[PDB]
Parts: C-alpha cells; structure tokens; sequence
C-alpha cells in the first residue's frame, strides 16, 4: 500500500532528448524518428524574446546554423520549419530510440510526467498538473526549455507537453508538440495574465477517494450533498465545478471504496468550510489535485 | 524556477527490471552482469512467511525451479545463493544493458528515487527518503517486492535500496542490495516494531532554504538561536537533532542564500513553536522533510 505522487518510468523519452544550439542559445528537443522538435525560441538572443518576429528571424537561420546533438553524436540538419511555436528539424538519421508515440493535447485538470533536461540530457522526472488556468507549478531552470511532458499507455509515449517559459509570476507555460501554446500565452518576454488557478475539483475527490482507500478516513462524514448545492459552495473556494461527466470518472472509485460521490462531495465541502484544524490527509495538510482518479486507479 | 519532488531519470533502472517467479510466488528482480538479485522471500509461500526458515527452504529449491524473465526472454539460472535477505540467481547472459552501477548502504535521512515495478515491467517513479527509523513511506502493492531504489552520479546507478515488505503499520521496509535490512526488521510475517518517525531536521532546513531561494520568505524572522538550545527545542517535537556535519553540509545553502544556518535554524523553531497559521511554503502546509542539501543543490 502506500500512496506516492509518481511519475512515469522515464526511460523511453529519456532516450528522445537531445541539445539543440542555435547561436548562444541552448535548450533541449524531442528526436523522434527523423525530426527534432524543439521550442521556436532557440532561434532567439535574450534581446530578441522581448519582442520578436520569428518569421524574420527564421528566414535569417539556414539548416547549418542549428546543432543538434544526441549525445556526443551530431546530426546533420536538412531541413528546417515552424509548426506554430515549435520548430521542426529535420535531420539525416531516424532515432532507432524512436518509441512508439502520439502527439496529445491534454484538458486542463490532466495530469503528466516532465523529464526536465539540461542541454539534452535527462536531470530528473516529476508528475505536474495542467492547471485550470494552463499553466504547470513544475521546476525548470535557464535551459530546461524543451523539455517534454508525456504519459504512457503501455508501450507508447503520449507526447502532451513541451516547455517554452516561465511567466513573471513564475509558472510555468508551454504548448502541446504541435507547438500550439496551452492557454492565452505567447513565447515572448512580456508581462502576461495566468488566470485565477482555481482548484481542480474532480482531482481533490479522487486523491480523498485514494486517502480513504489508504485507510485515511477522519473527513468522512455521513452527510450528502447534491450536485447543484455543492457547486455553490465550490465556486466561493475557488474550485473548479463539478460535472457529471467527473462523477461519471469517479464512479470505480466510488464503486470500489463503497462511498458514493456526493457522499464523498459533502465530506470535501465538510473539509472546505471547517478547514483540516491541522489534521492530515495521506500525509498532506492541503487538499491535493495534481492526482487524476485514472493517477489513483492505476496506483491502486 | 519552480521547486518540486524529484526523482531521477529512471531509464538506466528500468533496463535492470525482471521478472523472477519461484512457485506461485512472483517479484521483481535486478539484473547487473551475469546476476539476478531478488528479495529472498520469493521462494516463501504465504504460509512460510509466518516464520519461514530460509536454509531449509532453500535447499528444497534448484536453479530450476527459479523462472527469470526480462521483457519476454527466459533466462537460464545456473546458480543459486543467499546474500543474507537477498537471492543471487546466476544466469546465462550478462544484462548487454547493465549500466556502471555501485551498491550502497545509505544513512537515515537520505533520498533515493524507487522505480516501482511489477512483474518485471517498471510501473512508475517516485522520491522517497529513507526515514529515521529505517522505514520509507513508499506506494507498493503486491508484486512490488525487489523494486530498487537508487541514486544517480552522472553516469553511475548507486543501488541503496531493495524493497522486501510492508510492516502491519504500511510503512515500508527493505535492505541495501547486499542484502542486509535497514533497521531491525527481518523478512517474516510478524508484527515488527518501526521506530518513533522522527523528522530529518537538516532535510527541513535544506527546504526552507530551497524555499528562501525560490522567493518564499515569509517564515524568515531576524531571530538566532545557538544550536544546543535550537537541539532542546527539536526534541521536544520530535526532529533528529542537528549536528556541525549538518550545519557543515548547509554552508553552500547558507552561503549562496546569504542566510546564516543558526538564523536558519532560529526562523524553524518560530515555525515549530508557532505553526504555519496556515499560510504556505513552496505550496505545502507541512514543513517537508524528503528532500536532502544535495538535492536542493542539484536542483538549484
């Protein structure tokens, strides 16, 4: 038993990471088969992120100006394009690493794992949230850009997310890997709104469900709510409304712990109103949403 | 920027996980070179767990009734042996995937990331440490026995944890990979005393200055302490006391943060003393312990 907030084994993007130079700026990109994806910002000097054209730029960049390095092994540059904010290289050898893959674009609320990466080469992995308000809480420093979110589905890695910056605030921003950026941001140095990080409501039950299931039960109250009530309620918390299509999720849970989900949905408003008066939960003086009930199901 | 739980690329692991089935008993085990280690209950029924005698059921078995798998190739075992609480089974090939790795004894307030597995296949990552009382607070279900836990040095795997049971308490107990057990515990079904859980006192302060450095300051007061005095204190609510190897071990943190261990240790006896009020540090309502100097460091 136990519950740990796990990532994904990291083996299989691991091998996809690679360093991309393009002048004096560093950062990681994705060799699956014979295209390196990479953040449209390599392109970019620290004076250009303030406000760049990359279209202009880019015209600038020839196949020769982007090293691409796996390892201590070079690849030849053939081909050069931009999808959306990502650029795509080709190069003269397929990755033989290639896993199995798909390229995602997750909901808010979705879960993943990040292998964050220092000039393409694997530093650590953690498990992260997409916030309701597109942003990640994740831990990148100068040169992690390009690292990639990802889950996994037996033997194919889903590509969902790739970094591209960090806002003023300090969150964390990226696009999926067709290089379309996950919320209203733009991969330029400018003051730019993250939206009210609401709490993901859905996330907060299973983790309780997953709390109950290891035997943490001191929230459980005998009270139910309805669905209606409830989202009045959740809403003044800031939390994010719950949908049938959430109880629907939930039902294995709520079918394996026995605990039907408006049950369980008067005991977090229990947890809202009266706080946790310093009690724990698996461990956590918070609530915690950065499990999905699938996070829960595969762990338990 | 960002501060998060993080745990090691899991890659160079996972080409070690196998699967070892004795019986109807199955576990994982580590395959390096020409040798397969796994917990030596393997070969326990349910019933010999009550208190099995390891020699005499050991003899009972040969090097054929031992079935290694790794992904979907068999393994001939051509030897058998018993490493105190560990089985080294001998095979026919060295693991072509064998990284350099080394095995280690950790101390009592250390990090390790487990790659948790079954039946061979590895399932998932995580950061754990190793608490006082020789327990970790790990996510393992059945099946799980001889996932490994490591650390990484470039291009080296320091194997420092081997995983063996969960106590009648569902903390989580295990030996180095030569076998021996952290703490008093023994491979048998009984009831096994964990120790008090004290808490990692220069892992906490590691934090505070991980979060200092990641702009959450609102714990820090211009208050010192001496360190006999801070000690008193820790005590009482039960945190390991802090020596000068400790404080030894912070200097970097200490001086890359311009904050003076003992004023360090005088902002978490304010903490201690007087709670959170519930305010946050680095997102968590907790002062958090699993995370060592070096950790910080390295993320930093």
């Amino acid at each position: 038993s136990g519950f740990r907030k796990m990532a994904f084994p990291s083996g299989k993007v691991e091998g996809c990471m690679v360093q991309v130079t393009c002048g004096t700026t560093t950062l990681n990109g994705l060799w699956l088969d014979d295209v390196v994806y990479c953040p449209r910002h390599v392109i970019c000097t620290s004076e250009d992120m303030l406000n760049p054209n990359y279209e202009d730029l880019l015209i600038r960049k020839s196949n020769h100006n982007f090293l691409v390095q796996a390892g201590n092994v070079q690849l030849r540059v053939i081909g050069h394009s931009m999808q959306n904010c990502v650029l795509k290289l080709k190069v003269d050898t397929a990755n033989p690493k290639t896993p199995k893959y798909k390229f995602v674009r997750i909901q808010p609320g979705q879960t993943f794992s990040v292998l964050a990466c220092y000039n393409g080469s694997p530093s650590g992995v953690y498990q992260c949230a997409m916030r309701p308000n597109f942003t990640i809480k994740g831990s990148f420093l100068n040169g992690s850009c390009g690292s990639v979110g990802f889950n996994i589905d037996y033997d194919c890695v889903s590509f969902c997310y790739m970094h591209h910056m960090e806002l003023p605030t300090g969150v964390h921003a990226g696009t999926d890997l067709e290089g379309n950026f996950y919320g209203p941001f733009v991969d330029r140095q400018t003051a730019q709104a993250a939206g009210t990080d609401t709490t993901i409501t859905v996330n907060v039950l299973a983790w309780l469900y997953a709390a109950v299931i290891n035997g943490d039960r001191w929230f459980l109250n005998r009270f139910t709510t309805t669905l209606n009530d409830f989202n009045l309620v959740a809403m003044k918390y800031n939390y994010e409304p719950l949908t049938q299509d959430h109880v629907d999720i939930l039902g294995p849970l709520s079918a394996q712990t026995g605990i039907a989900v408006l049950d369980m949905c008067a005991s977090l408003k229990e947890l809202l109103q009266n706080g946790m008066n310093g009690r724990t939960i698996l461990g956590s003086a918070l609530l915690e949403d950065e499990f999905t009930p699938f996070d829960v199901v595969r762990q338990c």
